[PDB]
């Protein structure tokens, strides 16, 4: 894997932005052709949106034939509650890009069959052959997408129980009132993200400190399902100095040293 | 993967039992399509066994259209041996119940090519597709099947050495003899279990305790092979409360929780 | 895995030899199907190599319809320095038997485009389907080939970025000067080699007892890539009693006990 050890969120923002649209311009993407992009919710990828909205404004990357899966949605949360993860996309993303209604995926909560939304959804994907790019969070917890812990490693899409530890955390966006904080959701497995091309895991704040260490240092289980990360063939993690506190001095200089000459500019 | 947590080794054989109807009787098996059931020996599964042949008496499953395998079977016994696996299988539970006899599979540890007969159960498996649901029970040192420690995560069915651990628990069988055990078995491998569709560990008595703690809170390693149930899609591990104490409280209370709905009729 | 405790070094290189021998000549090889070997170079397998070398002479096995694949190369290093790995192996090996040049296959460091390189690399070894056999050694810092700590554990051929871990210890094949080290290799992935039939992986000395003790008794993890050698189906770690310093003595006991009738000879 690699490890970019930057400064600040703000760094990694525009390191995770920056490397997006890499991919799509080298790909080249085409209504016959195009480039599949994962995405996740929550407060880490906000400053990456801003960054890829203001890089579309200024000509330098277009999503006309980008297609997108979120990662996951709440289970029982209306779709216009302002903090459904489609409330989510829409207001902080696709209303600002050139994105087309048709090329947007994203996981219904609220069918009478979440057995059956999932596998729609897998056959969604399937039907583009592979994602090319998968960004990702990480919980404090270690989750990836809300794999929680003792998810299956090969997991697909289902739906999942959050843990409290995620339910108190994300109660910051329900003003503080862990009550409104759905307890279910629809979220991609495991083995879901492994089968993209390529992944990218965005981690800051001291709060994820535990959850770096596990993916890093750690080695493969299932309580931290981050850690399935050192499986995969192209993992990118991008961090700031505040979540690697649990990392040793050594870890750090390690990736700091390989990364030095990619991560001057940020 | 499902940690089921109920307080004695009566509910995990009733559980589990539960468990195997619904299987098969969703699955509707037919002489054309049989459902595949994967066996254990041990004193584990004993309870599940006399559950399974009171629920065929009462008209609740028909084993007529299931097809077994069983996990293994000591080298150099005799077949007619009471403690061979075979009799083990027959005494306890087959001669109990409308199976017939076609379908029955098991492996003989008295040929004179033990890797051939290795093979030709592989064959018979594959001869079915997938082996749906496969019951096991764990060792103290954490075997699954009779895959000890420092087994390949990807065996296939071969012999395998019998630990001195292993062999001491299992003198209870030959009146605490340790030298009436056999030294060496035929037993699937690792990666057979994990061809499955859907792996069930019963684990009662503070014996397997360390067992139970290197499957749920451990990383994934060949020492503990009960540890590759993470990397399966659909593994379940049924446990007392004797199995759980070297598990951390929060462990337990976060299992108990998940599956309050499911335990409370147990 | 199968792990050989013998007490010396030399005795290592004589059960390797050996081991390779029995491979090569039970294959039967031909032009038309060839013996696929995969080989090191470093300090370890030179007992080795002289023992094959010898066990040519007595007519014992030969070389003609076997196949080569190295596992790494040094980037920038000409390949006429007698350290480069090209020059390790014809010096050490392929001046010696009776190999014919078309079956070698190495890593070129100093192409103009070493993906393209090391892509070639892969398509020749699937050219012939499997390698049958890969031998390696494995770093102080857990490496096999030059999958340094924190590889994906399903890499492929690719440049990696050596440790100064690395460097310092083959310092000593550079007059102890580790300027004189390079700094990039390319190598075989994790990937790669578990796409091997068999593995062999030789370990001598103090110096990988760390390394040892994270192969046999740590998790699968990606700072110590030989970790992964628990998820391969036909894997064999040969070591001396100096490399066993950080195991435990049951770990000691138990292989040693296992492998007294494969080793007693040696
Ligand atoms: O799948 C997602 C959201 O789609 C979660 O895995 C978050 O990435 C994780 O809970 C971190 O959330 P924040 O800390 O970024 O709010
Ligand atoms: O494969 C089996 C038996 O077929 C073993 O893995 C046992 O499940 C294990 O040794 C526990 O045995 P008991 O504790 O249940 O006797
Ligand atoms: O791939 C190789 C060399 O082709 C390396 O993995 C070495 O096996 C390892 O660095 C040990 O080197 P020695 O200790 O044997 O010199
Ligand atoms: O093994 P998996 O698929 O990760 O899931 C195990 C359990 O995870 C829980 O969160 C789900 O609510 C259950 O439905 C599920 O059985
Ligand atoms: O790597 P595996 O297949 O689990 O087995 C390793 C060794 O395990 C031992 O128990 C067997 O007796 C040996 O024959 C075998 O080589
Ligand atoms: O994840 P992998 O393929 O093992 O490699 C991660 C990094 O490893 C470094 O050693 C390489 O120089 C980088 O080019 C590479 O990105």
């Amino acid at each position: 894997m690699r490890l970019i050890p930057l400064k600040a969120a703000a760094q990694v923002g525009k390191w995770a932005a920056a490397h997006i649209v890499k991919r799509i311009n080298e790909f080249q993407p085409t209504a016959e052709r195009p480039f599949v992009l994962g995405l996740p919710t929550g407060g880490t990828p906000l400053a990456t949106y801003k960054a890829l909205i203001e890089m579309h404004k200024a000509g330098e990357v277009s999503f006309k034939h980008v297609v997108t899966f979120n990662m996951d949605e709440y289970v029982g949360l209306a779709a216009d509650h302002p903090e459904s993860y489609r409330s989510f996309m829409y207001n902080n993303f696709f209303n600002h890009i050139d994105i087309q209604e048709e090329n947007i995926n994203l996981l219904n909560g609220n069918t009478d069959d979440h057995e059956a939304e999932c596998k729609r959804y897998e056959d969604k994907i399937k039907s583009y052959g592979k994602i090319n790019l998968f960004m990702g969070g990480v919980g404090n917890d270690g989750h990836i997408a809300f794999n929680e812990p003792a998810s299956s490693l090969s997991s697909r899409t289902r739906i999942k129980t959050l843990t409290e530890d995620t339910r108190i955390a994300n109660s910051r966006f329900f003003d503080g009132d862990i009550n409104q904080v759905p307890k279910y959701a629809l979220t991609i497995g495991v083995g879901t993200l492994l089968d993209a091309q390529e992944i990218m895991i965005l981690v800051t704040g001291h709060n994820k400190a535990l959850a770096l260490q596990a993916a890093v240092e750690g080695s493969v289980n299932h309580l931290w399902t981050v850690s399935a990360l050192q499986l995969h063939p192209k993992a990118v993690i991008v961090c700031d100095e505040p979540s690697t506190q649990e990392l040793k001095v050594k870890t750090v200089k390690y990736f700091t040293e390989l990364e030095a000459k990619n991560i001057v500019g940020f």
